[PDB]
């Protein structure tokens, strides 16, 4: 519908946090454009997992560093890495152990995945896509670790863009807005939060996972050949209001 | 060969500053994807003007407000407006008359074009794309008016994104890096400036006009349905270095 149907034919994509929500939508979008995709995450065969003949679903806790490494070492090729895995524990993040747990998943795992992907991405060139947030810009009183981690991810995106460019690897990020996923269906149960969000969103609706996925397919392809170190907001205007 | 070949079939696009460089490449990219395009600018039949049976070239000084209005009133539809018209007079911009001339073309003309486009864009929805710069972020000692104007263009993008959202018009910008066009072939004649730029560009090359154009084709289409008020850097990493 937007992209030609086999623009990623013969390529391999890996999506962390690929078993639901934005990750699942990203996995599906690359698969539908011809890519073989490995979707990594917890509850790999759950209701929301991406099902497609070109998507291999893998149960893996990406904080298990040694297990992650073995998976990467088994891949014969990799053209695109999407670091989508992320969690928040909301106000529990004020506890230091919980703060560090959030950073370990959201930041450390992305750093490790990027370094493990790097030699494969260097073979023909390729790309890395990280997932940022409205909380890469705004603070969050209710999730300080999640906000810290998303500020970190933007700078890691910029740093690795500089480091990996000589190997023809581009590194970008998407900052999604308020995306309606089953991950946060309780936020809609909060009428007040919803009204506030909608009031500050020019498009006056929730974003959806496939809208993040279409931006992913662009940024990781040949139409974005001069795009590196960039953060693209996909937020219905929320950052502007 | 990234987008479906008739994704803009039946639509109408207007590109200001369409008669050379990035503007010409933008016009051509929409035309190749099925759009009818009006390309406006000075020297409309010059050597660098975009030649295509779906591109109507019009000689028009867009600071001539009344003439601009008549052109818009004659269009039966408009789906996409690209405000690419922009100039710099380098250090002459320290002279106030010249400063204001640069602002008038780069900012005021974009404001007027947007307002004239608005009723047509509202009919079925559509989009506006503005052109920012590295000098929306960095200052420029050598072109203070150009830099000011490009900071202004980013805030205009954000402001009109908020205003126009209820008419289903999205408003975004591209911040190009250093793009090799015959418009600025003299900057390459400067070996020192080139070395300084290349040293700060992770991809270690000039950008090409069609690379900006592919980004335009994404931002102005259905793959960017939740993207408004956004600035996308197309700069080979320059902002990161």
């Amino acid at each position: 519908m937007v992209f030609q149907h086999d623009i990623y034919a013969g390529q391999q994509v890996l999506v962390t946090g690929g078993s639901s929500g934005i990750g699942a939508a990203i996995a599906m979008q690359f698969a539908e454009l011809g890519a073989e995709v490995v979707a990594l995450g917890l509850d790999a065969d759950g209701v929301h997992a991406p099902r497609h003949p070109r998507i291999r679903r893998e149960e893996l806790d990406i904080t298990d560093s040694q297990r992650l490494q073995r998976l990467f070492e088994a891949l014969p090729r990799l053209d695109v890495l999407v670091n989508n895995a992320g969690i928040s524990r909301d106000r529990e993040e004020y506890d230091l152990a919980t703060f560090e747990r959030v950073l370990r998943l959201n930041l450390s795992a992305a750093m490790l995945a990027s370094q493990l992907a790097r030699p494969l991405l260097a073979q023909r060139g390729g790309s890395i896509l990280n997932i940022a947030s409205m909380y890469s810009t705004f603070g969050s009183a209710d999730r300080p670790a999640y906000s810290a981690s998303k500020g970190a991810i933007v700078q890691l995106t910029r740093s690795l863009a500089c480091e990996y460019a000589a190997e023809r690897i581009r590194v970008n990020a998407i900052a999604p807005g308020w995306i309606d996923t089953p991950l946060g269906a309780g936020l809609k149960a909060d009428v007040e939060a919803t009204r506030r969000i909608m009031q500050r969103t020019p498009l006056a609706r929730w974003g959806e996972a496939p809208e993040v996925a279409s931006a992913a397919a662009f940024l990781c392809g040949p139409g974005a050949s001069f795009v590196t170190g960039a953060v693209l907001a996909v937020d219905g205007g929320y950052l502007c209001a």
